[PDB]
């Protein structure tokens, strides 16, 4: 079985992660209830693993801010805490889909990544296509590639806010790309507003 | 087009990376020659990007070793250089398959990852199954999952030696797993030797 890594954690926190993980698994509609429990625990354990990494990051950052360090000494110490955090994300990133692949196919693994990132890939992709119906095939492919990338970082983020901000950076990249390719995004939005009304 | 990031690099080094990248692409048998050139440059550029990251890591490590620092001061400085390196790998890891996905399907992206890691996934998987014909399905799935994980790290390694050592760590993990599940690996190897001879 996959055990839930709940030892020495606040029960209210454990419960919140278990229920969050269960809701993601429910959407998969798995027919084997034991497999569904194992999947649920792999997901819950990743949430806890990420929490522990950010707790260390925050403790380091607080100690630096409260220390004497002042200039580049300070800022380099802060950057070093962030690098330590990213190195922990890197070292544990690929183990998560490896564990899920014991139980799930590639499509289900993607549904789990979407569940953890609030389905922002699909929502953003469809909204972009709705607002710019003239997009070339190659543009749709590039836009979709950057949203998939964004999701790899967002699934590792600390909380809902940081997840949305991670997608925000790639959405900015999408906009710069479209403008560089001659699209007038202000105008595209005006015409979409009009399409929305006429569509009624 | 994808441009090759060759500016200000030694031409002999550039040529070595271009030829290495070309050999990987040749194995794909792509029918569109312009697409094959773009793919070749995305691969070459990843080699250069990795090289630059390790050059910074090595320069930092050398300066620490040559400095006054001695105890935990020294060792923490060394660990901080390694964390900076891992953070650069993390930040650029997901951009590589995003770029390849502009040109390639998922099967071809996997062939590129295999090309960069000397096909060690398939070789190791098949050898393991050849040496232990009694493996359970669930064991084959676990073994394969760890080799896929290993490949994500190996493709980011500095050179051939470090690639083989990365797979070596996961092969050690495979062995510990099989022994924990009651397999006697010394005996399995003896019987395989005998199977190899009788197989003639």
């Amino acid at each position: 079985a996959v055990d839930l890594n709940k030892e020495n954690r606040d029960p209210k926190y454990v419960e919140s992660i278990v229920n969050r993980s269960q809701k993601i698994v429910d959407k998969l509609g798995l027919t084997d209830a034991k497999v569904a429990e194992d999947v649920c625990n792999v997901i819950a354990n990743r949430y806890f693993e990420l929490n522990d990494i950010y707790e260390i990051r925050d403790a380091k950052v607080k100690a630096v801010k409260e220390s004497g360090l002042t200039g580049d000494a300070k800022n380099e110490a802060l950057k070093a805490a962030e690098n330590e955090k990213d190195a922990a994300l890197y070292r544990s990133h690929f183990a998560f889909p490896a564990s899920l692949s014991l139980f799930l196919n590639e499509e289900q693994i993607e549904a789990v990544k979407d569940g953890m990132t609030y389905g922002v890939v699909k929502v953003t992709y469809e909204a972009t296509l709705d607002m710019i119906p003239s997009l070339k095939e190659e543009e749709k492919v590039q836009i979709y590639a950057w949203l998939v990338e964004a999701r790899e970082f967002a699934m590792d983020a600390e909380n809902s806010n940081k997840k949305h901000a991670a997608f925000g950076k790639y959405k900015g990249r999408i906009n710069n790309y479209l403008a560089k390719r001659g699209y007038n995004l202000t105008k595209e939005r005006e015409e979409w507003a009009k399409r929305v009304k006429a569509r009624g």
